[PDB]
Order: C-alpha cells, then sequence, then structure tokens
C-alpha cells in the first residue's frame, strides 16, 4: 500500500505508518525567511501603488493548506521570517521513506485569488540528509527561484546577469524531543 500522511483529527498529528509499530512524534517545519526581486512578477508598477496590493505565500504541507501573514512592500520585502509546523507519529525508518516519496512542496506568492510565482521545495532532499534523527534536526535551507505561470518571460533591460524572485526557505525534519537548537 502507498505511505499516507492520515491525520488524526481529535490529536492534531499526522500518523503515518501502522500505528502500532510507528509510535514516535515528529515534527515537520516549513520557514519562510526572505525575498528578493519580487516586483519582476508583477507586470504593472502601478499594482504595487495600489493597497489592494496585499501579498502572502501559500503552501500545501501534508494536505493542510498554509497562509503567511499579509504583507505591502514587493519592491522591500518587509515580511518576517515565519514557520508553519506540523506534527507526525511514525517511526524514523517509515517517515524517512515517506518523504523521500513525496511531490515537492510548491509555495506560490500570490496577491488576493492569484499566484503571481512558484518555486519548488523537495522533501525528499530533506529526506535523504535525515540521517542522524535521534540526534538532530536535519535541514535544507536554500534560496529558491520563483517562476511566474507565462509561457514566455520578457527581461527588459537584458543584462549579463539575471537576478531573479527568490525566496529563502528552509525545510527541518526532527524528533519532537529533539530541539531545532
Amino acid at each position: 500500500e502507498k505511505l499516507e500522511a492520515i491525520l488524526i483529527p481529535d490529536q492534531g498529528y499526522h500518523q503515518v505508518g501502522p500505528a502500532d509499530l510507528c509510535t514516535d512524534m515528529f515534527v515537520l517545519s516549513v520557514t519562510v525567511a526572505f525575498a528578493t526581486k519580487l516586483e519582476q512578477l508583477v507586470p504593472s508598477t502601478m499594482k504595487l501603488s495600489a493597497e489592494g496590493s496585499e501579498f502572502f505565500f501559500y503552501y500545501s504541507l501534508l494536505g493542510n493548506d498554509i497562509t503567511s501573514e499579509p504583507f505591502h512592500n514587493l519592491l522591500s520585502p518587509d515580511f518576517e521570517p515565519e514557520r508553519a509546523s506540523v506534527r507526525i507519529r511514525s517511526s524514523k525508518q517509515i517517515l524517512k521513506a515517506f518523504l523521500s516519496q513525496q511531490p515537492s512542496l510548491q509555495i506560490h506568492l500570490c496577491c488576493g485569488n492569484h499566484s503571481l510565482g512558484s518555486t519548488d521545495v523537495s522533501l525528499s532532499a530533506l529526506a535523504g540528509i535525515s540521517t542522524d534523527l535521534d540526534n538532530k534536526a536535519a535541514t535544507v535551507e536554500s534560496a529558491f527561484i520563483l517562476q511566474p505561470p507565462k509561457r514566455v518571460k520578457q527581461t527588459l533591460p537584458a543584462l549579463p546577469t539575471d537576478l531573479q524572485p527568490t525566496l529563502g526557505v528552509a525545510v527541518t525534519l526532527r524528533r519532537e524531543e529533539v530541539a531545532l537548537q
């Protein structure tokens, strides 16, 4: 059968693997830390000037819809670093295998009901380095490039270098009793 993260509603954790064999608590977390060059994802300077310009990040973490704190300053981002975490009851081996099999997390920069761009954050990459979970948290931290949903990207003026929209993300897996530090 397919390894699936099964919400236990009353308890507020997700069971991964058979509940009698997979009984340890883990925390899986996503942190959006900073961003730059986001203005490339908005075609019109005038949209930045409107106050309806309220931007936030969205992603689905094991089937949970997560939105971040809205911010207005797209050209000079001022959102605070923000973490969302889920609790998982599983075993080391089963959870590591489960994460290695998950599709990438897709984090979207949104305005209202529109996605302006998204980036792929590998959970399998995190599983691959989750090799000492009895003793330490495992973290993948990187600057991820946001891609607009359009077919053609136009750049004016075209320069030799290409500073692109970037989102700093950290994804972490740890045993619940192992402090992040």
